[PDB]
């Protein structure tokens, strides 16, 4: 009996190193800063990123699950050192924690940073949609373009404030003067 609860307690004890590994080196990827060059870049940091969160996420919770799961079993059955495993639980438990945290915050940072590059990227394109006019209902539904680029703008004065509002105030700005000059041009003609 003492030698099998031993023997519990060393294999126990090798999962649980190999799990708090496997969660370090996780952590390593998922604390990059990168967040995006233009509107390609981020595409593809934020697929990729989605795919690592998703994936770390699975398959990390079944390893701590089975440890956590484990450990209790030990405890329930009159182990000693419970106190000692007890302990280990609480401290991968932790690891676990801190690393479902900083994936989401990442996340989210890419979440943010996606939405902000796709609206400059929209702007710079309905700028040369402009240009690629200077029948007449073809106008008409770039004024539908502009109008939900202008929602887009909107929404995100609520999300920024200082340099990047500013900026983000600038392209709507100089977007609906180009679109209106277009309209200045275009029913002057009838």
């Amino acid at each position: 009996n003492a030698l099998e609860n031993m023997y519990h307690l060393f294999q126990l004890k090798r999962e649980t190193d190999d799990l708090e590994q496997w969660i370090s080196e996780k952590e390593l990827v998922a604390s990059s800063p990168e967040m995006g060059q233009d509107f390609d870049h981020v595409t593809l940091l934020r697929d990729k990123f989605r795919d690592f969160a998703r994936e770390t996420g699975a398959i990390g919770q079944e390893r701590v699950d089975n440890v956590n799961a484990f450990i209790e079993r030990l405890i329930d059955a009159g182990h000693s050192e419970a106190a000692t495993i007890a302990e280990w639980k609480d401290g991968l438990n932790e690891m676990w924690a801190d690393l479902l945290e900083l994936i989401d915050t990442r996340m989210q940072l890419l979440a943010a940073s996606y939405d902000l590059h796709r609206y400059f990227y929209t702007g710079a394109e309905i700028l040369g949609l402009i240009d690629e006019k200077h029948f007449e209902r073809d106008v008409h539904l770039l004024g539908v373009q502009v109008q939900q680029f202008q929602d887009v703008a909107t929404r995100l004065q609520t999300a920024y404030a200082g340099e990047k509002a500013e900026a983000i105030q600038n392209k709507e700005q100089e977007v609906s003067a180009a679109w209106q000059a277009l309209l200045d041009a275009c029913a002057g003609r009838r």
